[PDB]
């Protein structure tokens, strides 16, 4: 196929192909505004935000107050998961008594009895009328992204309707044929290395591929050229890219653009502890993808704490997500706070964290030397 890249740049009004990606917890509005003003995309992680229009509103807001001016040259994220299902009364109760005993060995006194939901899933908005979807019509970011999962087609064209271009990340061709059959804008090939949570549509499939991202770019833009598929989405690629060169490989695939998360963690914009930004000064461990922590596949530098979570939880005895994001939040605030701290908490990063660091905290540096070449 044709290169992307000028069509990309010019539809959202871009000067370089760079996507900051949304990450709950260590993104930031200072972040995204940076990357939109340096010429790239920031983007906002509202993934927790589907039914509080006020704080959606607000973050988008602030974030025009520090890029100077209300162009909206951003990337509004959501979370399109199923919701947890009924009927798993035994398997939540299990989990409750699992993390009352791992309360036990770190000696944390126990409180928790019940599993709460952080948040609901955008799946659950059904009717185009909503105040959220109405909100999004009005407020035209660039970029409306669904991560998960895809909301009910009539959301879909109704944002479409107002000049919105909408963004699933996708995992697999499968995937990515069901954005193409829903007239989505632009699909994010997520690579087995990305860092956070793998947005495959199932949860957990057991017949994950694991494609890397340079095998399913490849196989995904094969099949754009074998099928003659004439008005392909924009083809953005993630997952484990970190320097020009990693770029530049992808980029030969004639795609649009990247969009990178781990590399931007050094930056003194994002937030991150002590002790995870530690580990990309002195990578010691690899990563390893888990669904115990918040019940959905999710990439992580390896602890000794993780590990254990990790295998002393088959799949079967897992709660939906992200019913165990409450449990494993609770902990790690429960043990900052009767300090003890980060040996329970998460270093969400993707495979490639471990060439990330460029011995600087500055995300003007960070871009500029990314985009060296572009
Ligand atoms: O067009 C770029 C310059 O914009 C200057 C003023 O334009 C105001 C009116 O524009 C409205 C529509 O614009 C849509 C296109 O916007 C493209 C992105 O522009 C974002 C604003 O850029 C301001 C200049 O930033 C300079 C680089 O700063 C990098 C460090 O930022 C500090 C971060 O905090
Ligand atoms: C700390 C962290 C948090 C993330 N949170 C989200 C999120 O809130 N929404 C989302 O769509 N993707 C999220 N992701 C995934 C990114 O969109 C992207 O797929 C990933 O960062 C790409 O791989 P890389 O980290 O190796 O660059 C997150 C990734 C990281 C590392």
């Amino acid at each position: 196929m044709r290169s992307q890249i000028q069509s990309f740049l010019k539809t959202f009004e871009v000067r370089y192909p760079i996507i900051q990606a949304p990450m709950a917890g260590a993104s930031t509005l200072e972040l995204a505004a940076t990357v939109t003003r340096l010429g790239g995309i920031g983007s906002i992680p509202m993934g927790s935000l589907s039914e509080k229009c006020d704080a959606i509103e607000t973050q988008l807001e602030n974030f025009d107050e520090l890029v100077g001016d209300s162009g909206r040259i951003v990337n509004l994220n959501f979370f399109a998961h199923k919701e947890p299902r009924s009927g798993r009364a035994d398997v939540n109760e299990e989990w409750l008594k699992k993390y009352d005993k791992i309360y036990g060995k770190a000696g944390i006194e126990f409180d928790k009895k019940e599993l709460k939901l952080l948040y609901p899933s955008f799946r659950s908005i059904v009717d185009p009328q909503h105040p959220t979807v109405r909100l999004l019509k009005n407020l035209k970011p660039k970029i409306v992204s669904f991560h998960f999962g895809l909301p009910h087609e009539a959301v879909i064209e109704s944002l479409q309707a107002s000049d919105i271009k909408i963004f699933v990340t996708v995992t697999n061709l499968q995937e990515f044929q069901q954005a193409y059959e829903s007239k989505l804008d632009g699909v994010v090939l997520q690579g087995w290395e990305a860092g956070g949570h793998r947005g495959n549509f199932k949860a957990n499939d057991v017949e994950d591929g694991q494609l890397k991202t340079l095998d399913l770019v490849s196989t995904i833009v094969d099949y754009i050229d074998s099928a003659s598929i004439s008005n392909p989405p924009f083809i953005i690629a993630a997952g484990g890219i970190h320097d020009d060169e990693s770029i530049k490989e992808l980029l030969q695939f004639n795609i649009a653009a990247v969009q990178l998360g781990t590399v931007w963690l050094p930056s003194s914009q994002a937030t991150i502890s002590p002790e995870h930004l530690k580990m990309f000064q002195s990578p010691k461990s690899d990563t390893m993808m888990t669904a115990a922590i918040s019940g959905r596949n999710l990439r992580t530098i390896s602890t000794p704490f993780l590990r254990d979570l990790h295998q002393s939880s088959p799949l079967a005895s897992i709660p939906d997500y992200p019913l165990p994001y409450d449990s494993f939040k609770s902990l790690a605030n429960d043990a900052k706070q009767s300090g003890k701290g980060p040996q329970y908490s998460a270093f969400l990063a993707g495979s490639n964290y471990h060439k990330s660091w460029k011995d600087t905290r500055s995300t003007e540096e960070i871009f500029s030397i990314l985009v060296q070449d572009l």
